[PDB]
């Protein structure tokens, strides 16, 4: 019954009324609008939470889903990779997880710049990307990781890792199983990162908007959903946050569209299952 048919269509349609009335106006204040006349969204129906945004030429939401803190964005434009960057770097960035495929980043109808396993320089910003380890997540799919070392003048030099998970499907959804494993995968990337800023007694440790892991695929809305899902599943401090909390809390701090798809509900929904984790509040 908690799970069953009932409560699952119940929990869809909370969440549909929730994707209406986040629906963006024309010009609504609550979404953040280009500024200077470069294109800000990379998909005109996918809007950046004004009040939650990152920067201000870049479509990249703060989501804190029960205690969970993240940052989920589109995969950046051309035009947006220096602040991009510096986003990155102001962070102190403790993982990267890109979930938009090989195959996606190399149609270049599609516009999403090969900018973490190449290195160049944007603007001020130089970076150096490297390629470290290889973990396999299940079902074959595997993630590739690499470090961005990140320059400028006048700043600190970070040095990010990336989880890009090179052969993620689009088409259809991975596995509770697949994703659980990115979730752990993702998390413990994080927390050795986040573990050396401490060992250095960082400034950043005590700023919330800062240490962030980031997270995107291309449009930042649907896998990396998902992925902020079951993260904040593995959290030990998120006892009894419901799926419908986990689903409400992203998309008001991000867009209406944030698990875009019933396939991925579907996973959070049997990780939840799997935890005896409530889907609906009561």
């Amino acid at each position: 019954s908690p799970y069953g048919p009932e409560a699952r269509a119940e929990l869809s349609s909370r969440l549909t009324t929730l994707r209406n009335t986040l629906a963006p106006a024309t010009n609504d204040p609550r979404y953040l609008q280009a500024c200077g006349g470069e294109k800000l969204n990379r998909f005109r129906d996918i809007q950046c939470r004004r009040q939650t945004a990152v920067r201000a030429d870049l479509n990249a939401n703060y989501i804190q889903v029960g205690n969970t803190r993240t940052i989920a964005c589109q995969y950046p434009l051309q035009s947006q990779l220096e602040s991009h960057f510096r986003m990155l770097a102001e962070n102190r960035t403790p993982v990267l997880a890109v979930l938009a495929s090989s195959s996606e980043i190399a149609n270049q109808r599609f516009g999403m710049p090969d900018y973490f396993r190449q290195s160049g320089t944007y603007g001020s910003i130089t970076v150096e990307s490297k390629m470290t380890q290889q973990v396999g997540l299940g079902d074959g799919i595997m993630a590739d990781m690499y470090t961005l070392t990140i320059r400028e003048a006048g700043q600190k030099t970070i040095s990010v890792p990336v989880v890009h998970v090179g052969n993620f499907p689009d088409q259809t959804a991975v596995s509770s199983e697949v994703t659980k494993a990115l979730a752990s995968l993702v998390d413990q990337t994080a927390e050795t990162k986040r573990n050396m800023y401490e060992s250095k007694g960082s400034s950043a440790v005590a700023d919330d908007s800062k240490l962030r892991p980031v997270i995107h695929c291309r449009a930042g809305v649907g896998r990396t959903a998902q992925l902020i899902g079951a993260m904040c599943m593995n959290d030990s401090r998120n006892s009894q946050l419901s799926v419908e909390d986990m689903v409400s809390q992203m998309r008001v701090q991000r867009n209406g569209i944030m698990v875009q798809k019933d396939e991925q509900l579907d996973v959070l929904i049997k990780l939840a299952e799997g935890q005896g984790r409530p889907l609906l509040n009561s």
